[PDB]
């Protein structure tokens, strides 16, 4: 007689989620963005074992409240400036809900048709919205595409299955017995490319004498040079190597680089080589028309993808990829065999009810008005001599340090490695700010990237002011 | 001026969808269990374009009800007796609810430490009920446990880990010699499990897949596996990996795992088992035996996204060494340094899977433990199970019918028998009465039934549990079984 899903439980279990989700958000603010807590605190808070009979919800909320939000990180907080923002927004986590209650598995069409056309409906609006060639879409106006899209939970993810496409591709242009060739291939990336793509070449069974870290400097604002690229290509070409695999990044995470992808194209096209676009951050940007020049040449590279999840409101997960021209590799499908699991959640009713209940107008000026608040931060950065911005900002992310000569404190540029190292701990300590960094050209430097879903341009004022504050009774 | 977090839209966009979600729960065992919908019919009545304005949520919640829910497959329906169901419960997705409204991307402990320390905690207590060996929980133990999205990256990532150090040890150069490890599987195995294996590497003609057969009810045979290891060492090959799976996709056949443990210790392989559906039964004292050896294995996988009532996704992975695991799969980028990840004390969980970001997927685990409590989960487990006998011995007392194999956990296999009727007199009119059977069954929207070979032969599987349903509709079903097949026969 124990029913899971009865109907009283249901609605009273749901409407005291959505009550806590509300006070939630009306008070991550008020909260320390960086908990105060030390490793292992929550076993000191909870019982060490299952409990043998059943509570009320309201006791399981209870210990929510007081032993599990203490102890977060709030990504939700206006005042969460790191990493990238996990942008969010009612009609993504109305969808995530929907979709944990009907709990369909869309391993095959048949298994739930819906779900199926959904996730390519969503594909092919977001691919419109991008402005990606019909290459890249299943379903066009009035016939089909030449292409396909997945959504897929993480861009690891679609690296690897670009990767291991690219890889079994290349296995059989150079005539390999099985994988008996598989230390020839060879694959490429700009040294500021993810880390976690250099792990998807390692898992799909490159060598790791064969994958290369191309080298960036300053004087291409750390984006990679194509002519750096085919002597590394030309190089493995001459020595007996198969050129593989080229990953070019728009907005990289340390310093949001940018990778000329028309000219990558390019040079990998000398040599059959797959080339995958990573976008995960600012490919959102790419809805609008004053950043799609970043994706020029778009339409000669063999795979692109980009997440939602970090800057068009949808929660996790939600990464988006797509192939151009699927058949080198009437029925309605997305590139089901290109994930690693064959059966997952139905991610797409949240990313179509994003775009059905806000529309196109609006996800641009989101974009946009997260751009003018980076812009407002970085022309304060600019206005502070005692400060400097290390990189060209081309999105909403913006890297500045404290420079050296900013005060005695600051003399060398080692002194000012730890001055903002400094800098950072006290802003996170306050409560009031969550920064971290990273290391360009051989300098620590913070991040601030803006965008958090409750942020407005007063927190992001107010956290300039606090970094104002906090250099200045450093300096004493 | 636009919030999409403001707290007016976040409240009734939620009650909006609580309201939908309670109607549906309600309706559901109304609609058809399958859709009558063409390919494309999608696009066709919602747009070819997104639009560019904004539309109140209400109309998005009507296109859900109007487009959406008609083109649907109901895995929810009390009538779904396909694959296996996906057990659901209200605390698991007011957990995933809630993960969801936070939002927190856990990659490091740091980047935000509950997510981290309750996905221990939830991990630590499954443990408990499944009563596994503490080598494979977490102050000198080297155990401990993941929680992923699906089976096939539980499989992808231990696979990685018994490749690098079989390359490690027997001397490859690079990956010259990834061309010489080889795995093993009974044939019964998901085909993700092969899939994986691809994805890693391993070359196809290395992949063994041991044929299993009526004698072992369709279990690996350890003496058959032991020959194909055998074989393949002594021709220079470097055996690596086995795949035990409890409770096969198919016909739910369960693999000797402590014989298979055994046999692979010979050469060193990596042991991993595959308890995808099966391993939720293993709370229940009287369905623990399954797992007896797993003391001796390397890695064990298991979706409570199956059968513990957590919805999609909730794969959880345990390993006897982490460091295995680590060792493959962790990186250190300069932006995720920390002085908590430096120490040592704890375990960035982006070292133990594929990405890099991830949920709050602990949270919803662990509200379902602590709102139920294990009796409950004991009595959930149970009381599928003698659904699924009261079907058996229905199926056993009508001549017409065969149980095809013995029923471990809740999935019935049965079959048209042939020399039933006139329709089923031989075996090959026996397969076309079953085909048919089923396709009848779906038809009238109160049943999806899904079929299956077993030993050359067209086999319909029946599993038990969806959460909605109750014992009357599986005695339903079965009446509405016999009546079809009584018209099918004259
Ligand atoms: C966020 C980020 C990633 C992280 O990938 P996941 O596997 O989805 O966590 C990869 N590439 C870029 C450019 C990123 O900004
Ligand atoms: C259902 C099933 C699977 C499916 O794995 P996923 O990748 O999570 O879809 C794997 N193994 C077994 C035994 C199963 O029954
Ligand atoms: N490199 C970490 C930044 C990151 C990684 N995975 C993510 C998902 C979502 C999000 O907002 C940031 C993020
Ligand atoms: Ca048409
Ligand atoms: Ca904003
Ligand atoms: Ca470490
Ligand atoms: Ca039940």
């Amino acid at each position: 007689t124990f029913q899971p899903l009865n109907a009283d439980d249901v609605r009273s279990y749901l409407h005291k989620a959505v009550d806590f989700i509300s006070d939630y958000y009306k008070s991550v603010e008020s909260m320390p963005v960086l908990p105060n807590v030390k490793p292992g605190y929550l076993q000191d808070e909870l019982r060490a074992s299952p409990p043998t009979y059943s509570a009320p919800f309201d006791v399981t909320m209870k210990e929510l409240r007081s032993s599990v939000v203490p102890g977060m990180t709030h990504w939700a907080s206006p005042n969460f400036f790191a990493f990238f923002p996990s942008t969010n927004s009612a009609a993504a986590i109305a969808g995530d809900l929907i979709a944990s209650a009907m709990n369909t598995v869309g391993f095959t069409w048949q298994a739930s048709p819906a779900a199926t056309e959904m996730e390519v409906l969503a594909l092919d609006w977001l691919a419109q919205m991008l402005n990606l060639p019909t290459s890249f879409m299943n379903r066009t106006g009035e016939g089909r595409g030449t292409g396909g899209g997945v959504i897929l939970g993480t861009t690891s993810e679609a690296m690897l299955v670009t990767l291991v496409a690219a890889r079994d591709a290349a296995l059989r242009r150079s005539g390999s017995d099985g994988v008996a060739g598989l230390h020839r291939l060879a694959v490429y990336a700009a040294d500021q490319t993810h880390s976690t793509f250099f792990k998807a070449c390692r898992l799909a069974g490159f060598d790791p004498a064969n994958i290369r870290s191309i080298p960036t400097g300053a004087e291409t604002d750390y984006g990679l040079d194509p002519a750096r690229l085919l002597e590394a290509m030309q190089a493995d070409a001459d020595a007996g190597l198969v050129p593989t695999y080229v990953c070019a990044t728009v907005g990289t995470t340390s310093s949001n680089a940018v990778d000329p992808v028309g000219a990558v194209a390019d040079v990998a096209a000398r040599f059959a080589a797959w080339v995958h676009v990573d976008a995960a951050y600012a490919g959102s940007a790419c809805i609008c028309p004053e950043f799609r020049h970043h994706l020029d040449g778009v339409e000669r590279v063999d795979s692109i993808s980009m997440s939602p999840h970090k800057w068009l409101m949808t929660c996790l997960d939600c990464t988006c990829l797509y192939v151009r021209d699927t058949h080198r590799l009437g029925e309605v499908t997305d590139l089901k065999d290109m994930q690693v699991g064959v059966g997952r959640r139905f991610r797409g009713l949240k990313l179509w009810m994003v775009m059905r209940t806000y529309g196109v107008a609006k996800l641009q000026e989101h974009i946009r008005s997260d751009v003018a608040m980076a812009k407002v931060f970085e022309d304060l950065v600019r206005g502070d001599d005692r400060f400097e911005v290390v990189v060209p900002r081309n999105f909403a992310l913006v890297c500045f340090r404290i420079r050296a000569g900013a005060g005695a404190a600051a003399a060398t540029e080692e002194d000012a490695d730890e001055a903002n190292r400094e800098l950072m701990e006290r802003l996170n300590k306050t409560g009031k700010a969550y920064v971290a960094h990273t290391v360009v050209g051989g300098r620590f430097v913070l991040r601030f990237a803006v965008g958090s879903s409750l942020q407005e341009e007063h927190h992001v004022r107010s956290a300039w002011e606090l970094i104002k504050k906090t250099t200045t009774e450093m300096m004493n």
